[PDB]
């Protein structure tokens, strides 16, 4: 609830980075109700209720938020470039998987090669998408590459959890690392798309 | 290193249950080297080195064990059972998953529907192959089922983690710990599998 100056009452959660002890600022886009106002973690009525872990790594470097009737003056009151970021450090550490599985079987069959392949095929084309849609957001507009960014918001994940497995599987280390973050960054953007192409070809006709 | 009393100078690895304050014996099939002999713990030159950790999770309920040359007498000097029974605790497992599952969306789409219906499918193939494997080996002797031994020992892992990873994603909890037992319990055997079958098909012939 951000019911109007004006109070902001309500339960965050998953809320990340909530923990750090040099974290004052925070912005909430909460209930055409979207109204993002400033909250500062200062002021009263704000407090951390409880950890969350995921695989059982806490994530040092998820706790909740509580938000019981905060008070803030009015004075205290986009995703593309988020999701090419996004999408390129995954693409690179992809990469550093991959080397790091090619190193240790060359250290240590048909298989585990099929398997390099298929990773560098997939590393490939990922990248080569990443860097369409931020071309295309740099070129024309900002506002005609929503398409792009769904389909990198698609694609990566999928193919980097399948790269992170096989990795871990050839090894029978940094890796552990890579596969938490893997994991933790892991249907709706399908029907969105879905929705786009069939727009696009309704346009089109 | 089992050479001849005897003495057995080694370093072991992934030993599950060794860290339990009540593990006296222990039994090693170290180097027709094949040569098992017990060999208690309490022994001089027995000493656990380091707890090993699966995912982050410590499985209070895998140390490392050094064997630096125990002097054993030569007095302290299959696997059927025990993979039908590991694989029928992973189908009891995924029934459970499954439940819960079930119970989380109704309480809470078409894909899910498709996921539900999918996971109980596999489960059904992989109850029915387990019990399949048992009866043979109940029936027909105990060395005239190796072949439905290492079908089930690939079959059910795969399945079983597919249907985690559904669970966990129609989600977004006891989950945990089935998650993680069965990402513990996750390709030698196809090969295994595909020399026997080639071996059947020339005795047919």
């Amino acid at each position: 609830t951000i019911q109007r100056g004006y109070i902001v009452n309500g339960k965050k959660w998953w809320s990340s980075g909530a923990g750090n002890p040099k974290c004052k600022i925070a912005i909430v886009l909460g209930r055409r109700q979207h109204s993002m106002i400033l909250v500062p973690m200062d002021t009263p009525g704000v407090e951390l209720i409880r950890p969350l872990s995921v695989f059982g790594y806490m994530d040092n470097m998820h706790w909740e938020v509580h938000f019981n009737h905060v008070r803030v003056p009015a004075s205290n009151l986009r995703l593309g470039p988020g999701r090419i970021h996004h999408c390129m450090r995954t693409v690179g550490l992809a990469e550093r998987i991959l080397q790091i599985m090619c190193d240790r079987a060359v250290q240590r069959h048909e298989v585990v090669a099929h398997w390099i392949a298929k990773s560098r095929i997939a590393i490939e084309e990922i990248r080569l998408l990443t860097l369409k849609a931020a071309h295309s957001i740099d070129t024309l507009g900002s506002a005609s590459a929503r398409k792009e960014i769904a389909m990198i918001k698609v694609a990566a994940p999928k193919a980097v959890c399948k790269i992170a497995d096989w990795a871990i599987q050839v090894h029978g280390y940094p890796l552990a690392n890579m596969y938490a973050i893997i994991r933790t960054l892991r249907e709706v953007h399908l029907s969105a798309i879905a929705k786009m192409e069939l727009q696009d070809q309704a346009r089109r006709l």
